């Protein structure tokens, strides 16, 4: 590539695994919002919460795409793998197993920073620093601010507790 | 100081004793706002209520200061001792916490009143009858009405009531 | 904690002492500010300037503060020590004594940087390079500006001096 | 009187002295006031600042007036004696002569206080504290901190001083 420029083989593929996995968690998330819109679940407010998160992650992995181009990689695109489930349980449940899968993206960017540091490839280093780093920081943050209010609230009767959770948190 | 009249040597003392005891509840407040804050207790209205307080309290060491100054008299600094507790338990026991810290402070502030009373300092005891000794009142009384509403509410189940209370009242 | 990921317990603790050092700042620019204000000194231009400081750091160590609940570490308070002294001098004295406690909060910035290197912590790297680095340097560059021309004019006659860079500069 | 409550012969006739005390103070910043207006003084800037205090001492006797007409009281006035000098020399010297006098109006003005506290006229009390005991210690203190500006000044070159006071503070 006439533009390529201190970008590794190693960088390029570990960004196009990066974005199979955000493509991955965007799917996640389209199913966990649309479980909670069935009719025998119908928590109105949980669905928004995973469908925004569906539209975040589809962002993130465009934006890596875009990144990919603009250094000279190519973009080569993967299978993408089902969610791990087909019903999510509980808005707890459910709180649970967002955060398992953003704390596993934190890890991915934060093993693809250390490659970059390893390539010496400040762009990459400051391109995950901007765009990525700090947003999930804040969101596992959040997650885990709803999982404390989800299980304070879902002591004596879970069922008022997930009901009053959507009603005036979410 | 060629401005200093009527400003006794015992009244510049106490005010000086004064304004560290607003520094001090001001750093009570942060630390109580930034624990309501943290992950493992996720009461987003607890910490903003604690957090206001703190400016509140800040400020008001700041008009202490700037009226010592007014009166000719030299502002002292001492060392501020850090919060006495460094987790604080369920609202209830931030609000208990709170409502003797503030006692505290009514107390010395109607001491320093009655300082100025004994020492015939009307601009003192007009200083601190229109800024600080019915803001004291009112702010007591709130944290009066917040305690029967938690303790009404913790009742059977004091998870619900905490959700419940941060996310109605405050 | 539930959301705490890569963030070591050292870095956690060098956090709260840098937390600690900025409240002792603000402390510091409290009372240098207070000074100024009084009726012998009556330097309002030298006030506003290290009053506006006692905010700023005040701030900055909130923000530490919220970093630190972000990424599932535990606020830990200490007393806050009584700024180095009573009276301050001059203008140049003052600016002199600022300038030397920016230097060394810029230089426990730099050694918790170093840290976060070594402990391959990029969120703090970066949290550290977007709200602190950057303000520390232009902020002793101000300080230094303001000490070149303080002593460009506390040359034949300070007193003169001193009136003209307040009113002219501040 | 018909209306007359609480109000005692002694507290009526300290008020009569306080008024003409306030039309003397009056009289004194009209004199320093014109003074500084003269071909030979031309210091517009210390004209306007005593000119303003004139109608500020006048505001204060007729708002003594209307409280003694509010009291029942019955308004006695006396010849007003002349300012002190005819000619009131440097800035310096005017500041220090209008510190004096201010000082001996907030000595009277307390010690009206202390009277109405020996007779329990609260009512007297809180109208000299609302009103007066204040701006009395807020302007004592601008007197103050302008003497420092101004001494600090006429150091090795007085008529310099004067017209930079003059001119970059009033």
């Amino acid at each position: 590539s006439q533009i390529r420029q201190n970008y590794s083989t190693e960088v390029e593929a570990a960004v196009n695994r990066l974005v199979n996995l955000y493509l991955r968690a965007s799917y996640t998330y389209l199913s966990l919002g649309f479980y909670f819109d069935r009719d025998d679940v119908a928590l109105e407010g949980v669905c928004h919460f995973f469908r925004e998160l569906a539209e975040e992650k589809r962002e993130g992995a465009e934006r890596l795409l875009k990144m990919q181009n603009q250094r000279g990689g190519r973009a080569l695109f993967q299978d993408l793998q089902k969610p791990s489930q087909d019903e999510w349980g509980t808005t707890l449940d459910a709180m649970k197993a967002a955060i398992v899968l953003e704390k596993s993206l934190n890890q991915a960017l934060l093993d693809l920073h250390a490659l970059g540091s390893a390539q010496a490839d400040p762009h990459l280093c400051d391109f995950l620093e901007s765009h990525f780093l700090d947003e999930e920081v804040k969101l596992i943050k959040k997650m885990g601010d709803h999982l404390t209010n989800i299980q304070r609230l879902v002591g004596s009767q879970a069922g008022l507790g997930e009901y009053l959770f959507e009603r005036l948190t979410l």
